C-alpha cells in the first residue's frame, strides 16, 4: 500500500541485514511493528508504540535495533542471522481511525562457503596418464557455490554434497595430462557465491618434473 | 482469543441492538475496535483510542454509541438497523507489544411484518356460497410470516409476494359458508414471525345478518 518495503531480500549467515520500511500514510499512527509467518498464525518481532517506546519479541531480542524514533520509519536491523531468520516478515502500522495496513519482506539466508585450494596427491611425471593437479573445495555454503578453473591446462570433475541445514560443499578436481606445454603455467580455482561480494580466487604454479 | 463476545445476533429493522465484546488480554492495549468484513478486506466501524477518543465511520455514523469509557468494553450499540448492516463483524484489541487479537459475531437483519385484518367485501348472508369473512395481511416482512386462524368456522387460503429487499407480503383470506350458528363468534388472525416477541393477534365478532 503505502507502506514501503523491499519485497525479497538476502541475509548472510551470521552478518547483520536491514528490514527497510517507510510509513507514508498520512494518517494518525497508533502503533507500528515486524511480525513473522509462522503457519496462518503471526508472531511479533519488533514493536514501536509513540507511548510505550520500543519492544523486541522472542529470539530476536538483543540481535535487533530500531533504526530512529520516527514512527513513520519502521526499519529495523537484524543482527547474529540464523537459519531460522529466513522467512515471510510483515510490517505493519496501525492507524487511527482507519486501523491497520502491511506489505510483506520475504527473507532468504545465505551462507558463505569456505574455500581451500590445494595441491594433487601424486606428483605431476611429463608424459604421464591424467592427474589430479590440484583439488578446489567450497565447503557447506547456501546455496551451493560455483567452481571454475582459469588456465586451459586440463579439464575438471566435481561432486556436491547437501546437507540437512541447506548449506552444500562442492569438492572439484582439476586433471590434466602433464606436458612441457604445461610446465611453470599457473591454475585458478575460482568461486563464485551471493553471499561475497567478490569472488574467492585461489592460484599456483605447475610444478612438472623430470623422467 | 481471549476476545468476548456472541457468535450470533437477531437484529431488527429500524430498530437497537447491541454488540458486546469484553476486553481483558492481560497486557496494554493501544486501541479496541468493531470492523465489518467487506470481500477479504475490513471496513472500520468504531474506534477507541486512549488519547484520540473514539471514532465512527461510513454509514454508520449517528447510528452508533459506545456503551462506556473503558478501554476493556468495545461494546457498542447500533440503531436505526438497515439492511446492510447485515454481515459478519470483527471485534479487535491490538496490544502493546504483541499485537491484534479478534473474535467475531455475525448479524442477521430481520424486518417485522405489518399487519391488518379487514372484514372481507362482501356481506354475510346465511345457507349461501362461500364468503370471505375477514382478510390478513402481514406486509413486507423478512422472512415471511405464517398466519394461522382461531375460531372454527371454515377454511384458509393465502399468497404470498416477494420483493427484492427480501421482505416478503402474505395475504390470507378466511373463507366460510354463513350460519345463523356462527353469529356472535368471534374469529382470530394469528401471525407468527421471529421478530415478534408473541404471535400478533386481531379478531373480531362475524355479524350474520
Ligand atoms: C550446516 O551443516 C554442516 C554439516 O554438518 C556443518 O558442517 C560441519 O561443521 C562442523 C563445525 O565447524 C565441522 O567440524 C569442524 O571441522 C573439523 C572436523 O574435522 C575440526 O577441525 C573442527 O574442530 C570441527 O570439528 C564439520 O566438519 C562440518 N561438516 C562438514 C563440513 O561436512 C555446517 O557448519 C552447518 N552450517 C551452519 C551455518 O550451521
Ligand atoms: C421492502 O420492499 C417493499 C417494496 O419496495 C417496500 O414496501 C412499500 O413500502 C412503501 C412505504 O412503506 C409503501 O408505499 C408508500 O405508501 C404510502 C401510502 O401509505 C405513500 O405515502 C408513499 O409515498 C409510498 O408510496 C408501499 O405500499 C409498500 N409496497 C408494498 C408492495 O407493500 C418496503 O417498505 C421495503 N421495506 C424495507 C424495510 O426496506
Amino acid at each position: 500500500p503505502s507502506i514501503i518495503v523491499e519485497p525479497h531480500v538476502t541475509a548472510v549467515w551470521g552478518k547483520n541485514v536491514s528490514l527497510k520500511c517507510l510509513i507514508e500514510v498520512n494518517e494518525t499512527i497508533t502503533q507500528i511493528s515486524w511480525e513473522k509467518i509462522h503457519g496462518k498464525s503471526t508472531q511479533t518481532v519488533a514493536v514501536h508504540h509513540p507511548q510505550y517506546g520500543f519492544s523486541v519479541q522472542g529470539d530476536y531480542q538483543g540481535r535487533v535495533l530500531f533504526k530512529n524514533y520516527s514512527l513513520n520509519d519502521a526499519t529495523i536491523t537484524l543482527h547474529n542471522i540464523g537459519f531460522s531468520d529466513s522467512g515471510k516478515y510483515i510490517c505493519k502500522a496501525v492507524t487511527f481511525p482507519l486501523g491497520n495496513a502491511q506489505s510483506s519482506t520475504t527473507v532468504t539466508v545465505l551462507v558463505e562457503p569456505t574455500v581451500s585450494l590445494i595441491k594433487g596427491p601424486d606428483s605431476l611425471i611429463d608424459g604421464g596418464n591424467e592427474t589430479v593437479a590440484a583439488v578446489c573445495v567450497a565447503a557447506t555454503g547456501k546455496p551451493v557455490a560455483q567452481i571454475d578453473w582459469e588456465g586451459d591446462l586440463g579439464e575438471m570433475e566435481s561432486s556436491t554434497t547437501s546437507f540437512p541445514n541447506e548449506t552444500a560443499t562442492i569438492v572439484s578436481q582439476y586433471k590434466l595430462f602433464p606436458t612441457r606445454f604445461a610446465r611453470g603455467r599457473r591454475i585458478t580455482c575460482v568461486v563464485k557465491h551471493p553471499a561475497l561480494e567478490k569472488d574467492i580466487r585461489y592460484s599456483f604454479i605447475l610444478d612438472i618434473q623430470h623422467h
